[PDB]
């Protein structure tokens, strides 16, 4: 089994540790972990293209695409590699995270280890948001809190 | 043609840029960039395995080492992938570093990218300690600053 890991940090109060985990190079992605100080409700949750955090999540640059799709929610055909939709954090701030997901991978081309988890200011709409900005971010607002996915024992 | 980079960061004063250069995938790696808030002096300069940063540098685990060498110098033969000597800080505490090396790559096995660069407290020996942690660490003391290795554009 492939495993990785993400420390996300930011300027604010917002941190977490989210774990990957990949059994066969074939097959699924497992997310997982916990974010903390969130405000209540959804945040956009995206493996964006570099993991360069040299100025802040900003240089982390657009979502991770290497198939030139539109943006979307993960369970969408039209979607990034990199579009992992919303996390839920629940009333004290808290976002269990427990994701599957077959797009991404551990290894190989569509392969995450090196580029970088953000979690967004506020929902992402999945594309559906009627803008332009729908179609490349999903509106999801500034990133809180992002990391560079490194390969984990 | 590929790039990396690496933001360094710990408890204490040293922070720093690394970026990361290869040209040519059966070629040598360029390593530049400035460490700032080190003591003058020789410091360990490697690649562990694990770009795991959950306890800090720590928990980056040892040199890589993918072909179960012993510890050595970036010119010896006899040295872990990771082994990149020591960086030299100024009377400022600034090291310049610009290092080339055949060993390290960004892609392939020796793939450096998703593992944790670290600057130690002192200088590495490069093997020739007589001692178990010679061979081992090069006795480069505790690591002061440490980041994940991501792909730059
Ligand atoms: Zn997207
Ligand atoms: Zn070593």
């Amino acid at each position: 089994a492939t495993k990785a890991v993400c420390v996300l940090k930011g300027d604010g109060p917002v941190q977490g540790i989210i774990n990957f985990e990949q059994k066969e190079s074939n097959g699924p992605v497992k997310v997982w972990g916990s974010i903390k100080g969130l405000t209540e409700g959804l945040h956009g949750f995206h493996v964006h293209e570099f993991g360069d955090n040299t100025a802040g999540a900003t240089s982390a640059g657009p979502h991770f695409n290497p198939l030139s799709r539109k943006h979307g929610g993960p369970k969408d055909e039209e979607r990034h590699v990199g579009d992992l939709g919303n996390v839920t954090a629940d009333k004290d701030g808290v976002a269990d995270v427990s994701i599957e997901d077959s797009v991404i991978s551990l290894s190989g081309d569509h392969c995450i280890i090196g580029r970088t988890l953000v979690v967004h200011e506020k929902a992402d709409d999945l594309g559906k948001g009627g803008n332009e900005e729908s179609t490349k971010t999903g509106n999801a607002g500034s990133r809180l809190a992002a990391g560079v996915i490194g390969i984990a024992q």
